[PDB]
């Protein structure tokens, strides 16, 4: 019984407001007295394609800015471009403002996506960044101007703003800074992702997952060296295992007693030999979208 | 396409955040359900130690009284002024009605059937997930030490329909509960003595539809050119432990068929080959698995 979590979304779904930029609309993150959305949404059918962003930008009117947030309408006062973000400045503070903190997460951290479409929100869901800077989604799952976001102690950490769908059913986006992640440009332009591949230190946090939940039937008596793991795992499309992710995964080591080069050797005969029809915490496969903190979190 | 990469979302939990608080008596702490000017929560809060086997719940209510229940709304505390029962959901009546009261139903689901659920430490929120309410009547839930009191809910059109509460942890590691109205689902009682749950089987229904999106998005390696009758259909997939198909799950589907022009009995086919050859490394709709909890409500609204 261990199921994948997204954060309770009340405290973001009261910031989600609709940004209408001539014919085009998406969603804004509206946020003391300020609206946060991708840059992109004054983009007409001409610039669609090679826009100077920052001198289209100077040229709009804030007239030229459509914000609702339900059925009330917000006044644009004035409007500056930090990075790919658009910041748009109205003329009420959000009463429903959380306590929020601008973070930039690293490929294979986790964190919730808040779905939304015209600024009404939609659904929610966990995800994780992939280490080729995309994050699984359709069309179905949120359109741009969606955030991703960790609450710690009741304080969100807005983390991803989505900017463009891509064809391979990921998306790509930003820091709420502006900052692409990954080496995406907000140009209609053919852009692909590179090849991905499986989040190493999840796979093992979630290892250590199923060894705290009693299933313990791949654990041996094996160690191995570092490297002597990364050379055969990346054969698989396995992320290489840096020392830092050893370290963070220390307290699971402790609580446990398996330390992390020993269930390396669990994890290594699980890729060349396969699960031979059993199961670890109910699946077949894998999970790689559980960071070790997420285990720690869910389990203590 | 439209649904390439797709991932199962909860719905929004706002709403339900807004209704949720901590109930205890005596020495039990568990999450409510605050709704206008009554808080829901099962009804083994008043339960001791000893009287987990075999508890007497009419003997033990009318022995409480309304000054005994400890309702904490975040800071504030609740005063009760009442308090009934209705089959195993305890109803405490209280002076105050919830400002954040949603737009809201009680329903019923069946088996198959989906829904999000907001998890809860002593009436505060810490996760929510999508799931479907397994054919024998549990839910695959997380591993969360005092769950008791967490709804499960869908939204539509700002109305929250509010379907589960969460009652016990089965030895299994799964979860069972009742309907809003106190009625379990299942064949589960709320006592601590011996109780298994049936075998678990795959809701084929909702796969048929997984497999009809996949279709819609253009991905297609798993269709053959074979039909099937439905009772040879129904034949092969219980020795794979799926849920047999009725005419009714033939005729939900309709809508799904007519917009691809697959036949249903053809979909089943295709399935059937699924099965004896299996998705091992391959891919549907970004899935390495065959989902079965997505119904075919959600696929064909989304999906028109
Ligand atoms: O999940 C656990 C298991 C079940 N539950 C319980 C307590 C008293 C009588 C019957 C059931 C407990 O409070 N919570």
């Amino acid at each position: 019984g261990f199921r994948k979590m997204a954060f309770p979304s009340g405290k973001v779904e009261g910031c989600m407001v609709q940004v209408t930029c001539g014919t085009t609309t998406l969603n804004g993150l509206w946020l003391d007295d300020v609206v946060y959305c991708p840059r992109h949404v004054i983009c007409t059918s001409e610039d669609m394609l090679n826009p100077n962003y920052e001198d289209l930008l100077i040229r709009k009117s804030n007239h030229n800015f459509l914000v609702q947030a339900g059925n009330v309408q917000l006044r644009v006062i004035g409007h500056s471009m930090q990075n790919c973000v658009l910041k748009l400045k109205v003329d009420t503070a959000n009463p429903k403002t959380p306590k929020y903190k601008f973070v930039r997460i690293q490929p294979g951290q986790t964190f919730s996506v808040l779905a939304c479409y015209n600024g009404s929100p939609s659904g929610v869901y966990q995800c994780a960044m992939r280490p080729n800077f995309t994050i699984k989604g359709s069309f179905l799952n949120g359109s741009c101007g969606s955030v991703g976001f960790n609450i710690d102690y009741d304080c969100v950490s807005f983390c991803y703003m989505h900017h463009m769908e891509l064809p391979t059913g990921v998306h790509a986006g930003t820091d709420l800074e502006g900052n692409f992640y990954g080496p995406f440009v907000d140009r209609q332009t053919a852009q692909a992702a590179g090849t991905d591949t499986t989040i190493t230190v999840n796979v093992l946090a979630w290892l250590y997952a199923a060894v705290i939940n009693g299933d313990r039937w791949f654990l041996n008596r094996f160690t191995t060296t570092l490297n002597d793991f990364n050379l055969v795992a990346m054969k698989y499309n396995y992320e290489p295992l840096t020392q830092d992710h050893v370290d963070i995964l220390g307290p699971l080591s402790a609580q446990t007693g398996i330390a992390v080069l020993d269930m390396c050797a669990s994890l290594k005969e699980l890729l060349q030999n396969g699960m031979n029809g059993r199961t670890i915490l109910g699946s077949a496969l894998l999970e790689d979208e559980f960071t070790p903190f997420d285990v720690v979190r869910q389990c203590s």
